[PDB]
């Protein structure tokens, strides 16, 4: 599923991501925009052979099991395929664990390079929330 901007803002908020670990809703929408372009089915291979899955491009190196990432963990206790669902529950639950791991949203390199410090509220501008 390819979410609209406000549609995703609403789903993230409904699933309790808004201000989770002190990160306003705009941060999470901005991250999803640059990680996946709001596409739940997005997958991208890393140079190290791990893969990033879903709206927030959760990495198989630590967080989910895809069966082809030697040496990795599955700290979210899910198949990476669960992270591609039209329903964002698995992605949100797993993102809450990631953002709690110590480095906040810096875990998402695209968030650090493209969202951090910017006017992230623009991402939820005009949304009925
Ligand atoms: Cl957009
Ligand atoms: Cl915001
Ligand atoms: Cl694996
Ligand atoms: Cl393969
Ligand atoms: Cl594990
Ligand atoms: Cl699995
Ligand atoms: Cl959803
Ligand atoms: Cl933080
Ligand atoms: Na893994």
């Amino acid at each position: 599923k390819v979410f609209g901007r406000c549609e995703l803002a609403a789903a993230m908020k409904r699933h309790g991501l808004d201000n989770y670990r002190g990160y306003s809703l705009g941060n999470w929408v901005c991250a999803a925009k640059f990680e996946s372009n709001f596409n739940t089915q997005a997958t991208n291979r890393n140079t190290d052979g791990s893969t990033d899955y879903g709206i927030l491009q959760i990495n198989s190196r630590w967080w989910c099991n895809d069966g082809r990432t030697p040496g990795s963990r599955n700290l979210c206790n899910i198949p990476c395929s669960a992270l591609l669902s039209s329903d964002i529950t698995a992605s949100v639950n797993c993102a809450k664990k990631i953002v709690s791991d110590g480095n906040g949203m810096n875990a998402w390199v695209a968030w650090r390079n493209r969202c951090k410090g910017t006017d992230v509220q623009a991402w939820i501008r005009g949304c009925r929330l």
